[PDB]
């Protein structure tokens, strides 16, 4: 199987938008790709954070991305920081990336590890010989300085890495925000009324989905257009992802019927997804010896794949081989 | 437990008499005084592009001289850079408790890319914090270094200071042992500039594991000055190759500058550089003696190796597991 890579922020509170596009996506492709799914607790410390809160969220987004369906006997899933080979390769790489590729990274206060991850990066995913790599659009640049660093150092010493792809068909599920329709749902986002989380309870969805922006159509109709109607498509299309109900079956379904309806069966519909979730959610995380296993065993993996990888590194490099 | 002594030095170019005056003559004397950890740091070589057999080998050849000079591994910690994990995970978690602007103003980083403006790497730009991280793993609360090392380990201070501050004593806060005489052996032919153990024109160097022969016409042929008379006084200003001969002279025989200046008063620079050459050649002939029955036993190197980064490895692994935990990292199983 190609080998794909995925870096997972542990401060991330992911939305409907992340779930339903690409995270429900790639838990139906656990089979055809060997995919590596590594908790960034190493790239999340570039950002001043109180330590006991990323110690949560290290284990919050574990149980979240396994109550999505992430099958540890499938997939190979795992904290960062507990493959030294990540720094190990991360330092290494820094001899073989210019500093003005780094500076060119779409001033003097800024800490150097905002300045040096992109190389961490490139090593977070060089390290497992990884065929393809599902980005956005932000971190487009950063692969593109991987794909870079992996063919400079392959002309040097041989075919020791890949060379990633980026992992290009699009989801499927379009999200956007639910007060600016035209912008996408981004877990990112400061104002929350725009998102909804993945742990949110019937209550709040309702009083989110509710205050959505649609239009000032008379009579109210319910159809499809981004242009005219992006607020009542978003709703339709946030539906559809939901119940897999076309958006030309949910147009006859709402014939005659105003934005009112539409509301309450998209936070009926959503919030039925997100019941589903909540509770596997709250019983994986609340399951202290279950996730201590998965971390042990997606390391192990992880390391196993990973220390072959830096040894050729430093066999080409010409360090003297460590003495076991 | 003692005080902690930490130190390294790169297996890249060929280590001078600079190099064993600044740092490696102080080594040898703090073994029994204190807790003694020696590193070959091949990390930190690579910043500047080596060549893979030529890395390895001066890997071998920098571990055989440590042992030539004296650094006994029954008393210190001698180990290879990159066989201990740590260096690097702590390398990239103090990047994030040091700032930009702080790399960015170093003389080293500045030196070097003038020099190498074909690889201005992120390494050569980094090359500070793994510094920090390579002492601050040992609890260390001396580090012996010549003077050109001094501002990066004044940074190394501010790290453990700064991470202290935030997050209690995980560290301590190092100090530099500069020594009085020979922290900063100046070039034969340019005594204005620095002696580099990679430097271009090999007669500005003396190196250590050079034919004590060519030493002493290098010696011979120092630049000196134009005085009528001749005197052998300490002036870094108006006579820096004559201060330079000096210095070196003190730091092999131990002799005070006041002390030398009496010896020589009525001689001129012949006479210091016959002292100088007597001295130096002695040194180096001694030293390349035990050097190759070091270098030659690779069974011996190995288990030096293998025992060093053993040692190593349960200081670092206890320093990095408090960072760790202080951070906010789930724990390794
Ligand atoms: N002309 C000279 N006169 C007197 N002393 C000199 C001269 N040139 C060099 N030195 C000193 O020699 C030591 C090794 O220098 P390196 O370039 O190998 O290597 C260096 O310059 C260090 N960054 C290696 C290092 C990496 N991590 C560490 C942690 C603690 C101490 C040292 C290190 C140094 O002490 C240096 O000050
Ligand atoms: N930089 C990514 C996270 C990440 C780290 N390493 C990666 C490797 C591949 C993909 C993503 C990552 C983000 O901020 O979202």
């Amino acid at each position: 199987k190609p080998i794909v890579f995925s870096g997972a922020q542990p401060s991330g509170e992911l939305t409907i938008g992340n779930y339903m596009g690409a995270l429900r996506q790639w838990v139906n492709m656990q089979d055809d790709y060997h995919c590596i799914y590594c908790i960034v607790d190493q790239h999340a410390i570039t950002v001043r954070q109180d330590a006991q809160k990323l110690r949560k969220a290290t284990l919050d987004t574990l149980a979240l991305y396994l109550a999505c369906g992430i099958d540890p006997e499938k997939s190979t899933i795992f904290v960062q920081s507990h493959v030294p080979e990540h720094a190990q390769l991360g330092w290494a790489l820094n001899c073989y990336t210019y500093f003005g590729e780094l500076s060119r990274m779409t001033a003097e206060n800024i800490n150097a590890g905002l300045f040096d991850y992109p190389v961490l990066m490139a090593a977070d995913i060089l390290l497992y010989q990884t065929n393809l790599v599902p980005v956005g659009e932000d971190q487009k640049q950063h692969l593109e300085l991987s794909r870079d660093i992996a063919q400079r150092f392959n002309a040097l010493y041989g075919e020791i890495f890949k060379v990633p792809e980026p992992f290009i068909p699009k989801s499927g599920a379009r999200v956007m925000s639910l007060l600016e329709p035209t912008k996408k749902m981004s877990k990112s986002d400061d104002n929350r009324n725009n998102v909804i989380g993945l742990l949110e309870d019937p209550k709040s969805v309702v009083k989110k989905i509710k205050r959505a922006v649609t239009d000032s159509d008379e009579p109210p109709v319910v159809r499809y257009d981004v242009q005219n109607k992006a607020g009542v498509s978003n709703l339709l299309d946030i539906l559809s992802a939901v119940t897999g109900q076309s958006i030309p079956e949910l147009e006859k379904q709402f014939e005659g019927k105003m934005y009112g309806h539409l509301k309450g069966e998209v936070a009926d519909a959503v919030s039925g997804m997100l019941t589903e979730l909540q509770e596997r959610y709250h019983r994986f995380r609340n399951d202290e010896a279950f996730l201590q296993q998965v971390m042990k065993d997606g390391a192990e993996k992880a390391s196993a794949h990973a220390s072959r990888t830096l040894k050729a590194v430093y066999e080409a490099i010409g360090f003297v081989a460590k003495r076991h």
